[PDB]
DNA sequence: GTTGAGCGT
């Protein structure tokens, strides 16, 4: 398993929210929501790591409606 | 108090 980058997150979406959402597919190791260090405002993308590689491809294969926006899980660059 | 292609100290 590898980290997946999550593009398109609503600005209000928190690491708590991601954990909840992604947990529905499989077991989650960690989630991150990248934020500006001065203001804490989310930058609109984050990361996720699953324990099971099965869950990763399942998640990588489809778009995701998270808090009102379609999001994409890709392999980072 | 804003936005929507954005890739991580």
């Amino acid at each position: 398993t590898s980290d997946l980058i999550v593009l398109g997150l609503p600005w209000k979406t928190t690491e708590q929210d991601l954990k909840e959402y992604f947990s529905t597919f499989g077991e989650v190791l960690m989630v991150q929501v990248k934020k500006d260090l001065k203001t804490g405002h989310s930058k609109g993308f984050g990361f996720v790591r699953f324990t099971e590689y099965e869950t990763q491809v399942k998640v990588m294969s489809q778009r995701h409606m998270i808090d009102g926006r379609w999001c994409d899980c890709k392999l980072p660059n």
